[PDB]
């Protein structure tokens, strides 16, 4: 017998590479934790589904993930996805566990479900926490470029209500709206530029975030830009150079994946050298889907643990209180958010992030 988890994710469209990248990193770990035994005599396995960066795509595979009988379906990604698997009630029935969801956006994670449980922190928590850094920076004025999207609407919204209760006093946010396209980011660039605004953050999904930087910076926006944990540095490097992407913060759920300090960054490491030997450098994704995986994981084996079904799985996460895993921290006791790590790394002037 085999332990089944699935990973649903837009494998195909303009979320390609990151859902690779979690995907990379759910396999790591799973060859890792099939090195050392699998769990309770069962090896891990992993199918995978495309929903092709759509509700629709999501809600056509969801039965056809279900009919393989996963205990979890790992960080499913995609505002529409998560949206659909929301609206639909795919989980009031479903015997399944989701274990992560990107991106944290509140309007996915509140109400959420009980079934849906989140590793990394949320949308909300990580802009209040750029807002309280803004007004470190003695910013007075925030402009915000997000993406015609509900998700981005969410996040606009948290952006408001942050900005009027940070405590250090009044900033003035501006909010600016755009589509996908270039020709719409541009114009919307513009717009920003004529605001003079101290600081810019950008909310939208990885390409937006990407092309919007982009932007700003042919938009001569020189000042600092913000982002949530949906980019890696390396990214934004290769599209605007170290030149435009010096100055931006990211900010992080999880610790930085190219450093060494905790014993969870060295075993998400030796994960990716043996399962990825080519690979030279990492990313935000490997390692949320490394964690995500590793979640499941820990759960499985723990010490209450007495089964392999979702309902244990679900009982174990709920009731284990507070977990460590490799100094990366979870607890599911008082809700279904389980961290509420938040990082803020900015991009210095030699292309590397700083904490």
């Amino acid at each position: 017998a085999q332990i089944v988890l699935g990973q649903i994710g837009p494998f195909t469209g303009p979320l390609a590479a990151d859902a690779a990248g979690l995907n990379q990193g759910i396999k790591a770990y799973l060859a890792q934790a099939n090195k050392a035994g699998g769990i309770r005599g069962q090896k891990l396995t992993l199918f995978e589904a495309d929903d092709r960066f759509s509700g629709e795509g999501f809600a056509e595979q969801f039965p056809k993930a279900m009919e393989k009988k996963p205990l979890a379906l790992i960080s499913p990604m995609g505002s529409a996805a998560i949206k659909r698997m929301l609206d639909d009630k795919l989980l009031d029935t479903a015997p399944v566990v989701v274990v992560n969801g990107v991106p944290g956006a509140e309007s996915l994670r509140t109400p959420g479900h009980p079934k849906f449980f989140h590793v990394r922190a949320g949308d909300k928590q990580e802009i209040e926490e750029i807002v309280s850094h803004a007004q470190m920076l003695g910013m007075s004025k925030l402009a915000t470029l997000y993406q015609d999207l509900p998700t981005g609407t969410s996040g606009m919204a948290v952006v408001q209500e942050a900005v009027k209760t940070v405590p250090g006093g009044k900033i003035e946010l501006n909010g600016v709206k755009s589509g996908p396209d270039a020709a719409a980011l541009a114009a919307a660039a513009r717009q920003i530029a004529a605001l003079g605004a101290q600081g810019v953050l950008v909310i939208g999904p990885p390409p937006f975030i990407v092309a919007g930087i982009a932007a700003l910076r042919k938009a001569d926006v020189t000042q600092p830009l913000f982002v949530l944990s949906y980019v890696s540095a390396a990214q934004i490097v290769k599209v605007v150079g170290v030149a435009g992407a010096r100055g931006v913060g990211i900010v992080q759920a999880f610790p930085d994946p190219n450093d060494k300090m905790l014993p969870v960054q060295r075993e998400f490491q030796a994960a990716m050298k043996e399962a990825f030997p080519q690979m030279q450098e990492y990313t935000e994704f490997q390692l949320e889907g490394y964690l995500s995986a590793r979640t499941v994981g820990e759960a499985l084996k723990h010490p209450k643990n007495t089964g392999l079904s979702a309902a244990n799985l679900a009982a174990t996460l709920s009731t284990m209180g507070e977990i460590d895993i490799g100094g990366f921290h979870l607890d599911f006791s008082k809700g279904n958010a389980g961290s509420r790590y938040v990082n803020i790394g900015v991009i210095g002037r030699d292309g590397q992030v700083y904490y």
